[PDB]
């Protein structure tokens, strides 16, 4: 076929029941996961050719950067809970990748208040136990399909992106064949 197990996409033995129908996992201690973001567009490419009536979800994880690698899990959620993603990915994704400025807790809370977040505000989130409920669904998504890799994208708690059998040669080519695998595994 066109599309096969193990060349695009591998099936997971151990399906999950109840899974988001689109699930992308990232650490913005991740390489290739800055990419995504910052070249390749990936999340708004696969939401550009996803069916109507598909929420797509994105969590951060805990297995790179250590102590650090926690603190922006738990950020991520705070961002999640306040629905500020969109102003706070990148400064994260450069903060730690590019310019290197992100080395504690308070430099992460540094890049919410640039970003226009009220202190206050961020520190009642971050407190919060809605966002440590946001913490555990973010640690129980990863756990449930045995994560050890970013970027990852799950669909349908059943099948996991297979981004190493897609050509590299352009950029372009690589993320419409992403997406369009994306497309054909929500309509399987």
């Amino acid at each position: 076929a066109q599309y096969e197990d193990g060349k695009q996409y591998t099936t997971l033995e151990k399906p999950v029941a109840g899974a988001p129908q689109v699930l992308e996992f990232f650490s913005f201690f991740c390489p290739h996961c800055y990419q995504f973001e910052e070249v390749l567009h990936i999340s708004d490419n696969v939401k550009k050719k996803l069916p109507e009536g598909v929420k797509m979800t994105k969590y951060h994880v805990n297995f790179m950067g250590g102590d650090l690698g926690k603190d922006l899990t738990q950020a991520w959620a705070v961002a999640m809970a306040l629905g500020v993603e969109d102003k706070v990915t990148v400064p994260l994704f450069e903060g730690v990748q590019k310019t290197q400025t992100i080395r504690s807790a308070s430099d992460i809370r540094d890049v919410f208040i640039n970003a226009g977040i009220k202190g206050e505000e961020y520190d009642a989130a971050w407190n919060s136990f809605v966002v440590k409920s946001l913490v555990a669904q973010q640690e129980k998504a990863a756990a449930d399909v045995q994560l050890r890799g970013v970027p990852a994208m799950f669909v349908n708690g059943k099948y996991q992106l297979n981004p190493q059998g897609m050509d590299t040669s352009n950029m372009d080519v690589f993320v419409q064949q992403y997406a369009d695998t994306v497309k054909y595994l929500s309509e399987k």
